[PDB]
Protein backbone atom coordinates (compact mmCIF):
# COMPACT_ATOMS: atom_id res chain seq x y z
CA UNK A 1 0.00 0.00 0.00
CA UNK A 2 -1.50 2.91 -0.41
CA UNK A 3 -3.63 2.62 -3.12
CA UNK A 4 -4.11 6.13 -4.43
CA UNK A 5 -7.99 6.99 -4.12
CA UNK A 6 -8.77 10.64 -6.05
CA UNK A 7 -11.93 12.51 -4.24
CA UNK A 8 -14.14 14.23 -5.88
CA UNK A 9 -14.71 18.27 -6.27
CA UNK A 10 -17.28 19.61 -4.87
CA UNK A 11 -18.99 22.67 -5.51
CA UNK A 12 -22.75 23.95 -6.08
CA UNK A 13 -24.05 20.88 -4.36
CA UNK A 14 -22.31 18.46 -7.09
CA UNK A 15 -19.31 16.44 -7.01
CA UNK A 16 -17.44 16.36 -10.17
CA UNK A 17 -14.10 14.56 -11.53
CA UNK A 18 -12.39 13.54 -14.54
CA UNK A 19 -11.31 10.20 -16.01
CA UNK A 20 -9.02 9.29 -19.00
CA UNK A 21 -9.42 6.48 -20.56
CA UNK A 22 -5.72 5.30 -22.26
CA UNK A 23 -3.77 2.00 -20.46
CA UNK A 24 -6.46 1.92 -17.81
CA UNK A 25 -8.99 4.26 -15.97
CA UNK A 26 -6.93 7.51 -14.42
CA UNK A 27 -7.85 8.15 -11.67
CA UNK A 28 -9.17 4.44 -11.57
CA UNK A 29 -10.54 4.76 -7.91
CA UNK A 30 -12.53 7.90 -6.90
CA UNK A 31 -14.17 8.74 -3.91
CA UNK A 32 -17.98 10.27 -3.82
CA UNK A 33 -20.15 11.72 -1.23
CA UNK A 34 -23.16 9.64 -0.46
CA UNK A 35 -26.55 12.03 -1.09
CA UNK A 36 -24.76 14.70 -3.50
CA UNK A 37 -25.33 14.50 -7.42
CA UNK A 38 -22.61 13.47 -9.28
CA UNK A 39 -21.12 14.00 -12.59
CA UNK A 40 -17.80 11.36 -13.80
CA UNK A 41 -16.53 12.82 -16.88
CA UNK A 42 -14.98 9.99 -18.98
CA UNK A 43 -12.53 11.03 -21.33
CA UNK A 44 -11.71 7.84 -24.10
CA UNK A 45 -8.09 8.52 -25.41
CA UNK A 46 -7.65 5.47 -27.79
CA UNK A 47 -9.01 4.19 -30.64
CA UNK A 48 -9.22 0.53 -28.88
CA UNK A 49 -12.44 -0.41 -28.24
CA UNK A 50 -11.80 -2.06 -25.76
CA UNK A 51 -12.91 0.92 -24.16
CA UNK A 52 -16.25 1.63 -26.70
CA UNK A 53 -18.29 1.21 -23.35
CA UNK A 54 -18.73 2.60 -19.70
CA UNK A 55 -20.09 0.17 -17.14
CA UNK A 56 -21.71 1.09 -13.26
CA UNK A 57 -23.70 -2.07 -13.23
CA UNK A 58 -24.64 -1.34 -9.71
CA UNK A 59 -26.48 1.87 -10.80
CA UNK A 60 -27.62 0.16 -14.21
CA UNK A 61 -25.55 2.57 -16.57
CA UNK A 62 -24.17 1.64 -19.52
CA UNK A 63 -23.05 3.99 -22.05
CA UNK A 64 -21.22 4.20 -25.48
CA UNK A 65 -18.34 6.35 -25.70
CA UNK A 66 -16.36 7.35 -29.01
CA UNK A 67 -13.02 8.04 -29.91
CA UNK A 68 -11.51 11.40 -28.21
CA UNK A 69 -14.98 12.04 -26.79
CA UNK A 70 -16.21 12.34 -23.32
CA UNK A 71 -19.50 11.17 -22.16
CA UNK A 72 -20.53 12.62 -18.40
CA UNK A 73 -21.84 9.59 -16.52
CA UNK A 74 -24.71 10.92 -13.90
CA UNK A 75 -26.08 9.39 -10.56
CA UNK A 76 -26.56 9.84 -6.68
CA UNK A 77 -24.99 7.84 -5.40
CA UNK A 78 -26.96 6.17 -2.35
CA UNK A 79 -25.26 3.49 -1.11
CA UNK A 80 -22.01 3.20 1.14
CA UNK A 81 -19.03 1.40 0.43
CA UNK A 82 -16.80 0.11 -2.65
CA UNK A 83 -18.32 -0.07 -6.23
CA UNK A 84 -16.77 -1.44 -9.27
CA UNK A 85 -16.70 0.35 -12.68
CA UNK A 86 -15.63 -0.49 -15.51
CA UNK A 87 -15.17 -0.72 -19.35
CA UNK A 88 -18.28 -3.08 -21.19
CA UNK A 89 -16.44 -5.60 -21.64
CA UNK A 90 -15.04 -5.57 -17.87
CA UNK A 91 -11.78 -5.90 -18.48
CA UNK A 92 -10.63 -2.93 -17.37
CA UNK A 93 -11.55 -2.09 -14.08
CA UNK A 94 -11.42 1.13 -11.44
CA UNK A 95 -13.69 1.81 -8.39
CA UNK A 96 -15.73 3.94 -6.46
CA UNK A 97 -16.26 4.63 -3.06
CA UNK A 98 -18.97 6.30 -1.30
CA UNK A 99 -18.66 7.63 1.96
CA UNK A 100 -20.99 9.84 4.72
CL1 LIG B 1 -10.32 -5.87 -25.99
CU1 LIG C 1 -12.26 -2.93 -22.04
CU1 LIG D 1 -11.51 -5.51 -23.85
Amino acid sequence: GMTEIVKASLENGIQKIRIQAEKGYHPAHIQLQKGIPAEITFHRATPSNCYKEILFEEEGILEPIGVDEEKVIRFTPQELGRHEFSCGMKMQKGSYTVVE
